């Protein structure tokens, strides 16, 4: 008959006062404790239900799609976004935005790459360039932001940017930082007190700089694109969007505004590059810790591929362990803890509670990936946690790191398919060593926010033979 029951907050600073410094992860699984997998949380000035469990996150975005389907806000990104792109977007916006960009995100045309061999690809790229690192000690990080930025940007872009071009690691490095300070416990108090703290220097400011220089590259790109455009024959992602953008020119309301046109293609990039290659980076991290686990993935390889033709999703399969691998680390790498902000559209009853419209949603996918009634001894990396007794794959209901609904990551297959293309080429390649021990290994992510980030650290790609 009101909304879900939660700590009592104080008038301006909300429930500041019975928040964990740890951060807001940590301070709502302590709420958790207490209030059960439905509660309110008080956030400054507004009030966000936090939903935890696979049941209750099913119940909201499966069951009730039609209430909680709607965007909420990050308030360190909402300043730039303002509502454009899919990721930001609400309403007939978000419906138009997101039925082009899935369409764009698939077919390419004919004559044109498939998704998976754009990965092959970049993967052969990637073993050349680490066959050139000489064994050397490396931060992966540029490497795994290029990979999967060349994907997105074969089919954004019709093209990929060199391994040395100082210009796209400059865009990268970007990325990198601006996902960090999004992260960081500034970040974080952001969420809370915005309306106050932007007034004054801060993260939020950088953020808006670090955006604005990628968006500048892409504003550019797309006058090229519009120069040289045959309406005949597209190119790309960009072609094709500025196609409906002329058929819809008389339309002053159309969806397809420039600003939607840099901002979306901004959001495409940013998801599909800082995601995957996160993840990558802990996988990588987890492998050095857990050497055993990249063995018995390396012997799958020799017995399922061999040494030296590429892999491909056909493999997979074939290959249960490396599957329950990849399951494993992105269960264990846990990338959006609390998912991305919903809202509720409408008027809605959510187990007995009223929820009005314009109530703020944070789906707590981390507790659903870390559910022990799924994941015996969830905060341990375990591959067998996605494996049956017969050494056989074991898919879960409660393996949720896309999310769901209406708004499930739309690059969900290109991520599991550069996942597996990668993490197998790599390891059918090259063995891996660091000069920190495994059992010195310290998996302490270093951001928990928004994202969960690793920390940064040194490996070496060493060729197999
Ligand atoms: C390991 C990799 C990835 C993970 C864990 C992941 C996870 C997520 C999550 C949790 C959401 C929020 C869904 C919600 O609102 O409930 C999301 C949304 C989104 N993702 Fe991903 N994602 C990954 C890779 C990618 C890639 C490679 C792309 C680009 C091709 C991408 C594009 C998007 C977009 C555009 C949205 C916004 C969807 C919408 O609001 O309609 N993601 N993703
Ligand atoms: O349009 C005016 C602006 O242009 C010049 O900046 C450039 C630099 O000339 C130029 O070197 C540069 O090259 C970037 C190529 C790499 C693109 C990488 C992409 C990866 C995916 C996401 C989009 C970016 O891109 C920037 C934006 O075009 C300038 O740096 C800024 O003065 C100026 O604000
Ligand atoms: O819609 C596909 C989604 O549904 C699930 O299978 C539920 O477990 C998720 O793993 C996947 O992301
Ligand atoms: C979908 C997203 C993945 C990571 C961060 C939040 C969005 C982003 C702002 C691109």
């Amino acid at each position: 008959g009101k909304l879900p029951p939660g700590p009592r907050p104080l008038p301006l600073l909300g429930n500041l006062l019975q928040m964990d410094r740890r951060g807001l992860l940590k301070s709502f699984l302590r709420f958790r404790e207490k209030y059960g997998d439905v509660f309110t949380v008080h956030l400054g000035p507004r009030p966000v239900v936090m939903l935890c469990g696979v049941e209750a996150i099913r119940e909201a975005l499966v069951d009730k799609a039609e209430a909680f389907s709607g965007r909420g806000k990050i308030a360190m990104v909402d300043p730039f976004f303002r509502g454009y792109g899919v990721i930001f977007a609400n309403g007939n916006r978000w419906k138009v935005l997101r039925r082009f960009s899935v369409t764009t995100m698939r077919d390419f045309g004919m004559g044109k790459r498939s998704v998976e061999e754009r990965i092959q690809e970049e993967a052969q790229c990637l073993i050349e360039e680490l066959r050139k690192s000489k064994g050397a000690l490396m931060d992966p990080t540029f490497l795994f932001q290029s990979i999967t930025a060349n994907i997105i940007c074969s089919i954004v872009f019709g093209k990929r940017f060199h391994y040395q071009d100082q210009e796209f690691l400059k865009m990268l490095n970007l990325f990198y930082q601006t996902f960090s300070l999004i992260s960081s416990v500034f970040g974080q108090l952001f969420e809370l007190f915005s309306g106050f703290l932007k007034h004054f220097p801060g993260a939020h400011r950088q953020v808006y700089k670090n955006l604005q220089e990628i968006n500048a590259y892409i504003g550019h790109s797309v006058e090229k694109h519009r120069e040289t455009l045959d309406p005949s024959a597209p190119r790309d992602l960009i072609d094709t969007y500025l196609l409906h953008m002329e058929k819809e020119k008389s339309n002053a309301h159309s969806e397809f505004s420039h600003q939607n046109l840099n901002l979306n293609t901004l959001s495409l990039f940013f998801a599909g590059t800082e995601t995957t290659s996160t993840t990558l980076r802990y996988g990588f991290l987890l492998m050095l810790k857990y050497p055993h686990v990249a063995e018995r993935v390396y012997r799958e390889i020799e017995q399922v591929i061999g040494p030296h033709r590429p892999p491909e999703l056909h493999d997979r399969a074939k290959m249960p362990y490396t599957e329950a691998v990849i399951y494993e680390i992105q269960r264990f790498s846990d990338l959006l803890p609390m998912g991305v902000p919903h809202i509720v559209t409408q008027h809605t009853s959510f187990r007995g509670y009223i929820i009005p419209k314009d109530t703020e949603v944070f789906l707590i996918l981390s507790t659903a990936l870390h559910d022990p009634h799924y994941f015996e001894k969830p905060d341990a990396f375990n591959p067998d946690h996605f494996l049956d007794a017969n050494g056989a794959l074991k898919k879960t209901e409660a393996f949720i790191p896309f999310s769901l609904g209406k708004r499930i990551c739309l690059g969900e297959g290109i991520a599991r398919a550069e996942l597996f293309l990668f993490f197998t080429t790599i390891l059918q390649n090259f063995s891996m060593a660091s000069p920190v021990a495994p059992e010195d290994i310290d998996l302490t992510p270093q951001e928990c926010g928004v994202g969960k980030i690793p920390p940064t650290y040194q490996i070496r790609f060493l060729p197999r033979h």
